[PDB]
């Protein structure tokens, strides 16, 4: 199944809450919509998610319409533009 992160508002600020009440499965797809001149999608670990620090080698997406397939387990995504992560532009999901 495909989920549009943030619904009609897309990938934006103060969105950490979006995952709340959703049940993800391995193989599900997260679709991220945004203006790439102003935002990105970065795949980090739990640590990076918590401190808003991008680990070395983290994958960065910048298409504006990214389709990310979820592996089994935990996945963490942040926007690493200055101050975005700190403003709630991050999500944590668990895929069963
Ligand atoms: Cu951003």
């Amino acid at each position: 199944a495909v989920y549009v992160v943030g619904g009609s508002g897309g990938w934006t600020f103060n969105t950490e809450s979006w995952p709340k009440g959703k049940r993800f499965r391995a193989g599900d797809i997260l679709l991220f919509n945004y203006n790439p001149s102003m935002h990105n999608v970065v795949v980090v670990n739990q640590g990076g998610f918590s401190t808003c620090n991008t680990p070395a080698g983290a994958k960065v997406y910048t298409s504006g319409r990214d389709q990310i397939k979820l592996p089994k387990g935990q996945s963490y995504f942040i926007c690493n533009f200055p101050g975005h992560c700190q403003s709630g532009m991050k999500i944590a999901v668990n895929a069963l």
